[PDB]
Parts: structure tokens; C-alpha cells; sequence
């Protein structure tokens, strides 16, 4: 419709776009992303691994992402400016896995000769924001140790270790479980802390599964014992709290149907997460959602990077 | 920027491909390791030891290695066909001491029990040029003698062992001394010589440290006290000087930052060694290096394993 | 021969013969009579033409041809039946003239295919007469000229 | 089978509740009518004509209805709020005709005696929402005459009139035409308009059946032959558009097995209409509806009413 | 290269570089680990050397050309994987010297590769190495100048 209408009869204002990230509200860069180009990127359910990706469908700044030799139901929407998305022969020269196409071997895969069978084109480099050629994040390197809160289960803080540094962000793996919990951040988020926070604060450190005696857990032997070191205090920085209030509104990608962005609303604040709410629609679809989170953008960035908008209900 | 291009306008020509030991300039190998793997390697510092190493980063056909246990500040760079890193066990097979990580004992630590603690992978053993399954350089056995230039004061030529034979290279030490002065080289080095070559070329020969009567130093007795044999003379091989003319263009690892490779130049020569210049940069910075360094490369070897170049300022 | 879908848009999608020029591509639907799944000729008998410049011609697998492309075989539930048109000789209607596109003509059926029609000039040769696909966008109902203000060539 | 799941599986979502009239999203009414109970009510084929009906069957929110007297191939299912139903004595009251049970003769047809006769119930007044106790429609009288769409043959806009006023709605009648053609509708309906409308848009007007001069129908002059007034322009209400969307989820009877209720999608729409698609069977049997029809239904009317539910396929 | 077969003898054929010298022509069986069908150099992504003084040798076409040549390409089938020798490195046995060909020498497998050996002469410098097919007559078995009656020339 118009946003300009919608504020006068709602009486209401957006969130101004000075509260978001820049890469959440950035609407002048054009998507390069085409059909059929082929690249690399992690498995959003499975964040530490890298897999053969080809471009389903575009739509404005966003790309909707196939698993090359897999089914069509693991497609999935990035952005166009997304980090965890990388040119092709980007793991190879990073020291990063590559699972290959369904039906090949690791290394049994060459670039050169899949792009003679299958004539495609790789995407170009110069539409990646993220291939390495960045300095990494200050003072997390791979090895080092940290405590985090495990995001599926908030009330827990959980022994935690770096296992990949891309750019300026890092991946935290919890010890002895599954990379299903893992999750990308950056030396400001707020759901990191270093080694000792647990005890220094007051709460429980949950140890690492399978561990021998859980209930007597010990950072400094346990960093001896896996020859690691702890992330040093100074590198863990302040994020301040966002500045999002109750009934700013803004644009916010479906959950329930990922391909569709609609007119939303701030419900409700925490210090670093806001409840997201579609207006038009029932509450029982409100989410809470991190300030930071690429599916959320200013009132206009549908419509200056050309996604249609879904209207209110 | 492009190779092509700049060579025209500065009307130079690159260091051909030939003038390179092959080790120099292969491009076609991938770079097989991958973050966080665990190895063995030589400490550069002190190259007669060894310890547990961690893969930090990758950079096209280079590796970051870090030591565990110790700082991040002893972290550096090697290529991934260095002959001075070994695989997971090697130590053990093959003669040779390991420095355990920090807080370990020699004989406390165990491969097996390390990775089951840390829950991290070996680099596999198809990685690594240097495994200790070829046979070693001919005629250079441990506890034979040689005559050895110390490289840290060229103006001496000193009495030398080897203590260290792995695959076609063998470490020399200078007897009564720390390893700080010792090197790794093949039986084609230009910096060592039979036993009495000092005498029969004119210049004189520094015994070893705190040696009794010094200045009455002879060879014969001093094998036959130490119930060594002196390196036999047809071991010694001829390695030719080297073919770089001056002004001929390449690619240089940056002394001052070691991730960064930079277009260079030649800008003067020896028998056996270049001097390095970064175009665009100071003399001031220009340094000697051997020509067979691991740390200089053909023009197009960072484009071809997919390490960025420095361009010229 | 051996296809891929790469193009999509709306309700229509792009058929590319493999390892050729987009020359032979074209544009259908779902219900194209022209294209059928992964396996049709194999099960109906006549021969698969291969992609141009593949290794072993005579000797093409669709199974490993789709494994080593990492591609997926459009499923046999997405092909929809297309009934033949029902089009009969002698039925007249407006046509696009071949031979100068800004010219409509006065029409007839001169035969039929299930898929397609033999388009006649009425008042000129048969030699004139061309095939076309029943749902081409350049065939048109009597009296679609005169109500969409475009003229209409009566027959000589 | 669950929504949620199947919802989750398909990206997909269900219309809101909010978008459907009350009668039909209603689930906290009890069904109270039952087995064997006696009723009058409409033909569903013939909807000016009532019937003295008979409940077969219940099932949640719905019943089977049977004409006394006649062949069970005619049975048919409304839902326990419809205002097609009237209580015994309701035909009597309010001046309607009663086709009696086969054999019958209206004059000869009593409820009481009737229900003596077959000992059976009355269903009780209290469960039916139309009585004709509630205001009229308007602007509508029965004998004042409009123009209307054929809803059968909806290219033809007729000469058309009002037969009968019950509750908040009025019988569409097509002059001289077979009463198969009538339909109930309220002032806000899409289909009729005032009297001259034909003309103002310039469509062709379709004048009754067996018109003495078919060339020369002229309104005023068939107004005033037949002691008719037309419907006050006044009277006609603008019905807003439906807010349904393509894709969205709901509920919906089988019109070829009116038992069922299947799971089903909006394949497309129009202003007043949806086309309905039943998930996993062909499109072929998808079919256009009206928004306000009272066998569509949001999801979970079933589950909350107690009638099965078909899933896909 | 592009190539020919210009002469057939036995079991073997001559391999012949279109409009080069002759000095490089060999001769090889079905089974030459140097010899590929047409299209072999396109499907591996390297660059094919066509015929010395092509008339247009930027767009060289293996279609055209055979079809100009009046040629066939050498079926695919016809060729055949040879497996790799089974030469070690160190392994001793005995090799025609290149330099004087009259003599044969005392010899040591210096470096291997998958059909090719590199041969050191014991006693010599490694600068008179040499890479040798392992199939090539000049190679034999210690012993084989003892038992045919020519004399071995020893280490030095």
C-alpha cells in the first residue's frame, strides 16, 4: 500500500533507521546473485558445516538457496550481503570442510571439472561480503575457551570453544555435543563470556557432556588438560542495549513462510531482543527475535530493493 | 591488480618459473588442512625441538600453526609442503623428542588420550611431503662431523654435527653450543664443508665452545675422542649459484608481517642468495635471502593457490 | 534429448538442451506436450539424444548423468495431461501473417494435430499454410481484431 | 494428522479466523438438534419452496436433513446455525407455502396431526436462528422489482423481483424463469442492482421469460403493467471485497460427497469469491465459492466441533 | 596434439603430429598411457595444440577438421588403460648407457612415476640421470648380460 498512510491512520511512527545495523538496513547495493550460479555456504541447521550451493530464485536483495544433489525442501532465503555464503574455492583456501554434492566424496570434488559437467557459473567473487580476505575478530582464534549460553536453552551457561573464525565473526561449538547447538557471533555479543563469569556472577556452569565427574569441574585443569587457553577478558566487548520501543514499526520476513516479508510491529522489549508482531494478524504469531537478526529491516526496504511487502491483514 | 599489466608498464620481465626449486613454485597441490587439526612441528626459534601444534588459519597453500598450550603471540606461518611439520605419532616412530604441551610431561602425554580429551582431529598423514618414509641424504648420519658457517655470523666457520636426520634433510649443530644457532639443510648446502676444509682453503676454524686449548685444535683427535667419523668428502654435492639476475620480479612472504606476500624484485645477487625488494616501498626494507627460501615464490603463485597479493605502493 | 529448467518465472519456465546453444531453447508450462520426466523414452521405446560432446553417447545413464550435475530429475507428479485441443477442420479464426508480423489475417483450419493446428490464408495459396501450436499467442478468436482496434486483412 | 505439522511441512499458512463472517468460523455452539427430530426447511435446488424435513443424521456442527415422504437420494446437510431452517408452525405464521410429505395435499397436512402420525418430535424453536421475528431487510419488499445476475448463466443481468422476506434477507426471483434460478441474498449482495442499472453501464438487460414483446422491454412500462414498484436505489449497499489470499489454508465441504470436509487451499480469488483447490486431490475439482458461503470454514472448525476431518491426497 | 595414425605394423602404430616434423613421431600400442581420443584435452580443460600452420589456428574445431580431412577420430573403445609398472625406488638392474649406447651399465631405479622410471647409473654422478619408459627395450633384469654374453660394465 503506503507506509506513509499507514503511520497517519495507525498515528504511529517506524523505527527509525539509525536503530538498525547497517547491513539490515543498507538498500543501495544491487544483487548480483543470478539463477543457476553456484557457490558455497553453511547449512543453517548445522552452522559449522559447508556445503555446494546453486541460486533457486531471486527475489530483490534476497536469494533463495538450493543444496546441490539434495531435495528441494532444504532451500532456504539469505540476503544477498549474508556471511555465510562464499565463492567457490573459498574452503579450500581456508581451511574450511566442504560435504560435496549428494553421491560424491570429499575429495573426490573438484571445482574445475564440476563446472565442465554441469556448464554452470560460479557466482563472482566481488558479490561476496565475506570470503577471508578480512583480519579476524580481536583475540577469539580457533582453540580458545569461553563460557556461552546455550540459545535453545537460555537458562543454561555451557563450556564453549571457538572452531571457526571467518572474517570478523566466529562460530561457538559447545564441548562434547552436537554442532546443532553451535551458533555464529561477533566479540559483542551478549551471549558470550569469558572463562570464570559463571563463578565471578553467581550462576552454574553446565560442563561438558560426558564428562568425568561433572559436579567438580575445574576451568584451569580442563584448559591444561585440552591444551587450549581461555578467549582473554579484554576481548569480550559491550553491545549496548538496542534502542527499539514498544510500537515502532518495521518489516520483518515471515517465519511461517520465509519467502514473504511483512508489515510488523515492536510488542514488546528485552536489552538485546524484541518481540516481533505482524500487524493484521493474531498475536499467538508474535516471536521474540535477536535486534541484531538479518530478517528484520527499516519501514522501506522492501520497496528500495525491490521484494514486495506483504500489507496488514 | 594484474601481473600482465605491471609488467608492461615497468618494461620488467618476472623470474621465470625454472629459476625456482619446485617446492617454490608448485601451485596444483590443495591445501588439505583444515582448522583446528592437530600435528607435530620444528619450533623455528629453536629447530632441533618439537612440539604439538594446532592449525590456526589457512591462507590459500599456507598454514598458521600455534602451539598448544603456549601464546598466541609464538604463532606462525609455514606452507603446506613445509618438510618441518609431521603427522600425529611421528615423533614416536621416528627417534625424536616431543615437548608436550604446556603443564605435560614428556612421558605423560599420549596421542590417543590427548584427542579423546580435546575431541580434535589429526592432520591425516597424506597431508605431510616429510614423514620419515624416505630414505635419508647420502653419506649424512647422526654424530658425524662437518665444517659449518654459522649463519648468524657468516664470518665464522665452525666445528659442526649432525643431530637430526629426517627424509633428504639433516640438522647441523655447532658442538658446545645452544640450537639456537643450528639449521636444517640437504647435502647441496653451500654453508657446510668436509672436515679440513678450513685448513686446506686458508681460513681458520672456530672449536667449540669452552673447549680446552682452543687455539691447538685438532680434527683427528677430536673424532676419535668423541668416537665420531667425520661426514666423508664425496657426500658434500655441488649446488650451483643460482640464475636470478637483478631487476627479474616475484613474490615475497613480508618479514614484517608474515601473512602478508607482496610483489618484489630483485635487486642485487650472490653466489647464493637475492636481495629482496618490495616495489613501492623503501630499500630500507630490501633483505638477503637464500635463494631456495620456502618464503619466496613465481609471479602468479598467490593467484594460483588462492593466497591474496599485496600489490606495489 | 536431454533438458534442464533454467529459467523460471510466473507460471513458465525455460527448457535448455544440455551442452547446446539457447538457440533451440523455448519457453512452456506444466502442461507442455513437449516435455515429459527423467526416464520417458527409456519406458516408452524410442531413443535419448544424448548431450552434444558428452563421453560415450550410446552409453548415457540418466541416474549418473543427475548425480554427477548434482541435479535432481523434475518429479513425474509436476508433467500435467494437456487434453488435445478441440479445434476442427474448417473453422475459421484470425492469424499473424508470417511473412509481415504487423498484419492480421482472415483464417481457417486446414487440418489438425492433437497440439496443433495447419493455419489457412483464406484467399491466398496453400503454400502459404503453416503449423501452429493451439495455445500460440499470434492466433486469435473472430472478431479479436475489430474489438481491440488493430485491422484486420479481409481474404483476397 | 495435525495442521500444525502439515502447516510447518508446506511453508504454509491457514486464513484467519478474522476473515471469515461469524457463522461460519463459530464453534462454541452446541449442536443441539437430533436424530429423528422434525423440521421445515428449504430445498437447497428449489429455495423458495419449503419441506417438511426430518433429521437423519448429526455429525458436529452439521446435520443431514431428509424429506418426509421422498427418496433418500435427496438427502442434503446444512449446519445447525442455518437460517434455511424454520421450526414446525413457522410456514403457517409467516405466509409461506408447504410442499407436505409425498401423498399429501397441502390443505390436507396438519403438525399435529402429523406428529401424531408418526409419534415423533418437533424439533424445538429455540435451536433455530431465523424465526422471521428479527428487522427486515431495508428497502426490499416482497412484489418491488430489480435487476439481477443469473448466477447459473452469469454473463446475463435480469429482470428480476422480490418473492419473500425472511429475517435480514430476501428471495431474488426471476421473472417468469423456473424457481431453480431464485437465490437468497442481503442489500449489501454484489449480484442485484436497482432498476436501470443495465442501462447506465451499457449491458444488455434480459427481460422475463415469455415476454409478450421481447424487442421493445421497457422498465416503466412493465412496472406499470404488473401494480410493481422498483427497489430504491438507496436500499443497494456496497458488500467491501474478502480478504483472502491465494495460498492461504482452510476448510471446506466436498460438494460432490457433502459428508466430508476437507483440508483445502484459495487457488485464486476475486472480489467476492474464492476458488477453492482440496489439497492432494487434482485441480480439476477445484471450484469457485462465495466468501460468505456457509460450508468454508478456518481451521480447526472441524476439531473444535467435532466433525472429522479429510486430510490431503 | 592434434595427431595421426600413418602407419600400422603388427601389434603397433605410428603416432604422427599433423604438418610437424616427422623427429617427433612414435610408435605406441592401443594400450599408450600418451594417446587419447578426440575431445580428451576439452573434457579435461586443457588447452589442445592443433596442427603446425593451421590456417586459423585461433578457432581450431576437431568437426571441421576431420570433416575437411576426409578423416575419422580413432574410436574411444579402442583405447585401453595400461596399469602402472611396479618399479621401486632403489630396486638395481641393468640399462644401455644413452651416451654410449655399446655399453651397459650397472643401474638403479632413481625415481619413479606411474609408467616411467628414472634411472641412475651406480658409481656415476646423478647429473647422467635419465627418465626412461618402463617399457622400453633398453631396460632389462640383472643377470641378462651374464646369460645373453654382453659384457656389464660394473659401478664407478
Amino acid at each position: 500500500w503506503s507506509w506513509e498512510s499507514y503511520l497517519e491512520e495507525q498515528k504511529a511512527i517506524t523505527a527509525p533507521v539509525s536503530l538498525f545495523q547497517d547491513s539490515q538496513a543498507v538498500t543501495h547495493n544491487k544483487n548480483g546473485f543470478k539463477l543457476g550460479m553456484k557457490l558455497e555456504g553453511i547449512d543453517p541447521q548445522h552452522p559449522s558445516m559447508y556445503f555446494i550451493l546453486t541460486v533457486a530464485e531471486v527475489c530483490g536483495y534476497r536469494l533463495r538457496l538450493h543444496f546441490d544433489g539434495y531435495s528441494e525442501c532444504h532451500d532456504f532465503w539469505v540476503n544477498a550481503n549474508s556471511p555465510d555464503i562464499h565463492p567457490a574455492g573459498w574452503f579450500e583456501k581456508t581451511g574450511h570442510k566442504l560435504q560435496p554434492p549428494k553421491g560424491y566424496k570429499e575429495e573426490e570434488f573438484s571445482w574445475s571439472q564440476y563446472l565442465r559437467s554441469t556448464r554452470a557459473q560460479a557466482a563472482p567473487k566481488h558479490l561476496f561480503v565475506s570470503q577471508s580476505h578480512s583480519p579476524p575478530p580481536l583475540g577469539f582464534q580457533v582453540g580458545m575457551k569461553l563460557e556461552a549460553v546455550d540459545r535453545m536453552n537460555p537458562s543454561l551457561v555451557c563450556v564453549a570453544s571457538v572452531t571457526d573464525v571467518v572474517d570478523s565473526r566466529f562460530l561457538v561449538h559447545f564441548d562434547n555435543w552436537d554442532d546443532t547447538y553451535d551458533y555464529w557471533c561477533d566479540p559483542s555479543s551478549p551471549y558470550i563470556h569469558p572463562v570464570g563469569w559463571c563463578q565471578k556472577q553467581g550462576k552454574p556452569l553446565t560442563p561438558p557432556q560426558d564428562y568425568p565427574d561433572p559436579d567438580n569441574f575445574c576451568w584451569e585443569k580442563y584448559l591444561e588438560e585440552t591444551g587450549a587457553s581461555a578467549v582473554p577478558t579484554w576481548a569480550f566487548k559491550v553491545r549496548p542495549p538496542h534502542s527499539f520501543l514498544v510500537n515502532m514499526k518495521l518489516e520483518a520476513v515471515d517465519r511461517r513462510n520465509p519467502a514473504l516479508i511483512r508489515v510488523a510491529s515492536v510488542e514488546d522489549v528485552e536489552d538485546h531482543r524484541i518481540k516481533i508482531h505482524f500487524d493484521g494478524w493474531s498475536h499467538g504469531y508474535d516471536f521474540w527475535i535477536d535486534a541484531d537478526h538479518p530478517d528484520i529491516h527499516p519501514a522501506g526496504w522492501c520497496s528500495k530493493t525491490g521484494h514486495p511487502l506483504q500489507p496488514p491483514l
